[PDB]
């Protein structure tokens, strides 16, 4: 509360470390469904059904331009990519499996870097 603060967690490396995690996600062999925005002209249903589209390239641009106020807002966009994937794709599809694999990969890197 006013003039009463918990001890200052060092956040000065967070930008660098989110960039490294994002690099690792970009270079994973199962990243291909997620590298670019879904083409809303060419994929029936996507525009209407997925209210907040997100992809790695869009997270990368946001990251590079100071659009994440903190590391939690970065984790929310990454998770959004996988939550959108599960909303639109059957679990038993190459893309559905890709999304599950990538979410697991991400959550381990997140825990090991920050928790």
């Amino acid at each position: 509360s006013m003039s009463v603060k918990k001890p200052k967690r060092d956040d000065s490396k967070d930008l660098a470390l989110c960039s490294m995690i994002l690099t690792e996600m970009e270079t994973h062999e199962d990243a291909w469904p997620f590298l670019l925005p879904v083409n809303l002209k060419l994929v029936p249903g996507y525009k209407k059904v997925i209210k907040k589209p997100m992809d790695f390239s869009t997270i990368r641009e946001k990251l590079s331009s100071g659009q994440y106020p903190n590391l939690e807002t970065f984790a929310l966009d990454v998770r959004l990519v996988f939550d959108n994937c599960e909303t639109f794709n059957e679990d038993d599809s190459d893309i559905g499996r890709a999304g599950h694999n990538m979410r697991k990969y991400f959550e381990k890197k997140w825990t090991d870097t920050f928790k």
